[PDB]
């Protein structure tokens, strides 16, 4: 009916007024500092390994990496916008960490719309899908124990002091590896580092990703 | 002529500037998409890491109440084309893409004063396949997912025309000849998600010509 | 040299009047059709891929369309008969492959002439892999492939297409290419599809090509 | 000093882009001058007649709309600019296969007389056929540069020489140059009733 | 909290609202490079590919700010976009390069900036021997493609290359890798020119 109709137009135009409120009267998050910390927590789901080059010593993964973060400067009051609880936004409207593989030989490719998820929280959730080539040596890859290789992922350009990286479990999602792949998964881990490097004092964060993979 | 461009000008504007824009579907708001697909070539089936190239256009379908307008009011203007950047288009994603889809049409869709909007866009496709038993009389069969990447089933919805692959463009001299190819609606829940998540199953059954 | 520096002034001032103080060309409708002329100039055959029977053409295609928009008096601007812009200044037509397998690499700039009665040309070179089973290349007879162009979202009731011959130009073809050209022809056709209700227009180009022996 | 040569360089860069051009015209011709340092033969593919040179193309042409007096500016003479800041001519192979990959920053030099000065480097992959290249007499290819869009009534080109500069190809390159030449031509087609002009870049070489 | 945030968003504010140096306002990059990987070595068109990343640093007194002004910060992280950055590049280059790290730069309170972009890099390279005791040797220059020694000055914290992150498993094992300036006047122009020549020697693994 006509309340209907009304419901959902004041339902669009308290969204507008929402995103106008968080992007328009308030600027673009700077980033994290020394004094406004922030964790990032990451989570792989891996999808496929695709391409084992023995020629190079690259392995080429498809997977998805979930990112979450909260901000203060992405809170609001789900009463004072009609209940909405959550929406979905152009990653380019918001600030996103520099999450970076630390060993890829070629640029990551991007599979999936840069689209988040914010919630009332000020909670972020941003899941890209990627085909990533990394050094790896799949030496074993015909092999019962099967070739291992690993990949660092963090922030390129913040420290531990401005950038904390969290898992749920070091357990990576083999829920929706591809069964008919070319390598089968033996296992799969992803574990928070913290290093010292010579270069500089701040103590640095990464996930380490391993995959221990062979032909099946 | 100039009428018609004055007239067609005035909508475009009416629509775009004086009327507030779209912020995609939400709960309160969800929107139907229908999808169907038309398969021009298999290119190719890599055995040494089982991957398989298609080339289709895929045929999306939606209806805005903010895209509407009375032709009577603008010379009887019925449709417009107009760049895919000026409207809200949805996150169709293949789910088991290896590569980025390569776009092989221009980002222009349709858009009627009933609101609809048709966008077709042409891709080529690099996705997970074992293409095992395609030199066999069998063939073999493969399947990808297509479904919004970020919006559950409770924000936007899919839906088919029909669930028959539509073959007519199928190139005559392509590698593979086409068993059968099907677009079926899926409903799943997720682990992680309380709430429901919709896919289109395109499935693939194909052999050496 | 000062009327160099009045000519500048006027063709600036042209494009102002033309670009600046009018809203962009909506593009055609049903009742302001366009009739755009296609023409391809064929250059090279690059590749013919039998394990996926897709064939790269290398070529330039003339596009050519006229806009009441995009007149004026040559009088009012200096003698201005005509001036290059960017393609991004102007509307141009989609003209698409219909059974490309790759995206258009191209290989000019994307840059237009305009002429004073609302004339415009703009001559894209492309790169083009499409569908293609090069099958017979090897052989006296050679191999046929063929490959539509037209709009890809316009129907014939907005957007017709006209060549000026049905004869390729092989003018410029590559005398040293791996391939050698039996026959080119660029054919308008009629057609109606399954998508969509109203006929559709394209270009039909048709090359029967061998291995140069 | 420094302080006052940043504010005097943004000043003139400001009154030269922000205050005050279109391209050429019949009216207001442009000459430019071209010429090519030949890198390496990367590539040359016998299965498809494609060969893939690394060069860098000197483009010089001069503008009255950039000149300026250097007194007017704490004496600066010249300065760097982002090419996306003026306009370049739209210089273009007649026949390569790929589109042109860039392997230099686009920036250009600008000097108080109006003259610029752009140099950049390129891959291109042009119609080649290689046969012969495994011989003492080796292969012969050539490629024409040339504006796509203006005919010689609006650009005109020149080379300073006939000679590609060869003091920095590539001593350990699969293929050696037997010769190289940059050749003004004046070209009449079927198309057109006004002439068009190319450098033709023709290279002899082979396998060392 | 909200308050370092304010003072964050204040400063970057008043910096941003460069031309690049002059002979009257000269520059010095610093850079040092870390090889990760010799991914590949072509020998049917002597291209070979490094995996590396370039640290690239310089000081503008335009990006200096008093840390008291605004609430003891003493950097920021910002996008390379935001700031001028110097148009350091590989002179015998056969593709472009490939950036495999986010384009931001670390400012510091007294000019200077920090900016480590991670790259894959085709270069003219012979790469014959690489099966030899003795390996292959290659070498590749870097620099300003459009500024003079006059405008901008190159140096190298040392001569060695870092190794400490060179992959253990590569194809390639490296012999040694120097980075070491160089001053040439070309005939064309009076003026110094600056390089920075990176020598590899590296063989293949046993
Ligand atoms: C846009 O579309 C609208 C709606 O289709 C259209 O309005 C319609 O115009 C036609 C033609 O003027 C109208 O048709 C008339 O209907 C009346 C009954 O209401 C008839 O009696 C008329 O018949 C006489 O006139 C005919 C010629 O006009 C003769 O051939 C005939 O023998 C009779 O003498 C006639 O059929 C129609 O009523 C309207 N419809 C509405 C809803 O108003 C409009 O013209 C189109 N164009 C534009 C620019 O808007
Ligand atoms: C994160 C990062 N950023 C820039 C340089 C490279 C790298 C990543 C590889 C190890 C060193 C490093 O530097 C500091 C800590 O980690
Ligand atoms: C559509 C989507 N978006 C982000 C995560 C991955 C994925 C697609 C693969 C299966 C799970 C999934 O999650 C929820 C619905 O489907
Ligand atoms: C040009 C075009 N536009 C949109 C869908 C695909 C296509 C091209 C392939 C055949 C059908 C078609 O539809 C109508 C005309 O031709
Ligand atoms: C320079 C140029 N521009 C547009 C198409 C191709 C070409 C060059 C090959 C011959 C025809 C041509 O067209 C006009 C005159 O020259
Ligand atoms: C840095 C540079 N810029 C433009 C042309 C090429 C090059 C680099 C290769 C050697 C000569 C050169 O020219 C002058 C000094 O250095
Ligand atoms: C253009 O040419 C015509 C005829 O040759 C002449 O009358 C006129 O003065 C010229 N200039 C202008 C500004 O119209
Ligand atoms: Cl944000
Ligand atoms: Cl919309
Ligand atoms: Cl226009
Ligand atoms: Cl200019
Ligand atoms: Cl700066």
């Amino acid at each position: 009916d006509y309340k209907d109709d009304d419901d959902k137009l004041h339902s669009q135009a308290n969204l507008m007024r929402l995103k106008s409120d968080l992007f328009n009267r308030s600027p673009m998050y700077p980033g994290p500092t020394k004094d406004d910390p922030l964790t990032v927590t990451l989570g792989f789901t891996l999808q496929d390994i695709v391409k084992a080059d023995s020629s190079t010593n690259e392995v080429d993964l498809v997977y998805y990496e979930q990112q979450r973060w909260k901000l203060n400067s992405l809170m609001w009051d789900p009463n004072e916008y009609g209940n909405i609880t959550d929406f979905r936004t152009s990653a380019a409207d918001i600030w996103t960490p520099d999450i970076t593989a630390y060993s890829s030989t070629r640029p990551v490719q991007v599979l999936s719309p840069q689209i988040a998820v914010v919630t009332h929280d000020g909670s972020v959730m941003f899941i890209p899908a990627q085909r990533l080539s990394f050094m790896c040596d799949p030496t074993g890859v015909d092999s019962e124990e099967g070739a291992t290789c690993a990949v660092k992922f963090g922030s390129w350009v913040y420290s531990g002091f401005e950038i904390d990286l969290k898992t749920d479990t070091d357990q990576v999602d083999l829920s929706s590896y591809y069964a008919s792949s070319k390598y089968e998964i033996l296992s799969a881990t992803q574990t928070r580092q913290v290093q010292h490097y010579s270069c500089c004092p701040e103590p640095y964060i990464d996930v380490n990703l391993v995959v221990k993979f062979r032909e099946r």
